[PDB]
């Protein structure tokens, strides 16, 4: 029963955001190709992303669950159950797909979030005699991003911070397979806005026949 | 006046935080060397940093203005506000320093929400013929990261992307100069943490004397 999360970075502005659009085109196209897979939504500006606090955590992917947590507030053992739900949700799928504006050279401050709720020892890595390694080593991902500027190649390239990021954590998760799709350059070449969306959903079309 | 801008970005009631610590030694003894100087604190867990709303910018960067301000929710202009209030300040400030924690290879995403609001263009960066360069060219810059592992050398060194990400934005802002001082192993190695701690503090004592 292939389960695929459809995770967005995106607030709900009157601007047209390009991710979203490549991001409908692939996912629209995945459902009428693999009509039996189960597709969940997680929109990161609709849902609720619990803040880092001192007392959620005991320490570096440790959700309280010991004395510390019996002596939280009924409102701070709910934060600590929301980051719970969070990570069996992330856990439970067999396939991730971001999507995502470009800010500043990453993501917006939400998917930070989402991740540091994902983020757990013995749910995403584990603790090993040779340090951490990751769990989700049959698992699959993908960025969708959008970038005013050109970042695949240049100067620019050694900049791009969100997907680098993405990579590291799919890294350290034991991701094996983490795909980019960029629809990128139209703010510099709004002259080629239009042609440069087009072929990025044409890509994001493609991708879904093998993804 | 030389004024100092000393950015937190940590959970209150930590009565065991690592990063603040280091911080706080610094920043006392600089204020000592230095009694003439102004220091401004920003604590990034008591001031509300504003949701990026893509509709209160025209572009990367660009804050709406004229007539594209002036059709605005209220909510949106009083955004603009907050943002040019945040940028106003940071660019007021001849030195920059950074207290963050490592969260998941990076720092807490407030930090991400602040950086959005003070990257504005004809503030913290202008356009040219280029394309973005830093408007920041007389400025000086300090990270204070604590870290629960070894990132200084290694393989790991490569995960690290809360430094570098800072590390990329004050070279993007054209500020000329940036130095991280780092806390890290006592995670690693949790009886010599009092011992790793009174060493970086030491290091933080003695940078106070020349930054
Ligand atoms: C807050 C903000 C920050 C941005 N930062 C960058 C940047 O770092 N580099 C760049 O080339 N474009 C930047 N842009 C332009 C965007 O990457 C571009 O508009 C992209 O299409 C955003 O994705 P979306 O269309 O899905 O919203 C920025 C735009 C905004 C609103
Ligand atoms: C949410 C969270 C994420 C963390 N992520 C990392 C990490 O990626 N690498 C690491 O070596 N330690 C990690 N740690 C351990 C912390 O970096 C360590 O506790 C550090 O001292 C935090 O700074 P502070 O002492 O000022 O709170 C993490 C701890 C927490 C609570």
């Amino acid at each position: 029963m292939t389960k695929v999360l459809y995770i967005t970075a995106h607030p709900h502005d009157d601007t047209q955001s390009f991710s979203m659009a490549v991001g409908k085109a692939f996912i629209d196209t995945y459902k009428e190709v693999n009509p039996d897979h189960e597709v969940e939504t997680i929109d990161l500006y609709i849902e609720d992303i619990p803040h880092i606090d001192v007392d959620v955590f005991s320490g570096w992917g440790k959700l309280r669950s010991g004395q510390g947590f019996d002596q939280l507030s009924s409102d701070e053992k709910a934060k600590v159950g929301r980051l719970s739900e969070l990570c069996e949700q992330f856990v439970s799928a067999d396939k991730y797909i971001f999507v995502s504006p470009l800010w500043n050279f990453s993501f917006p401050p939400v998917l930070k979030a989402y991740i540091d709720s994902v983020a757990v020892a013995g749910k995403t890595f584990k603790y090993t005699e040779q340090g951490p390694v990751g769990l989700l080593t049959d698992k699959k991902a993908l960025h969708i991003q959008a970038r005013g500027g050109i970042y695949s190649e240049g100067p620019a390239a050694q900049m791009e911070m969100g997907h680098r990021y993405l990579s590291i954590i799919m890294q350290f998760f034991g991701v094996p397979s983490f795909d980019g799709l960029f629809v990128e350059g139209h703010n510099a070449m709004p002259d080629k806005a239009q042609e440069i969306k087009e072929k990025a959903v044409a890509r994001a079309k493609d991708l879904a026949h093998t993804f």
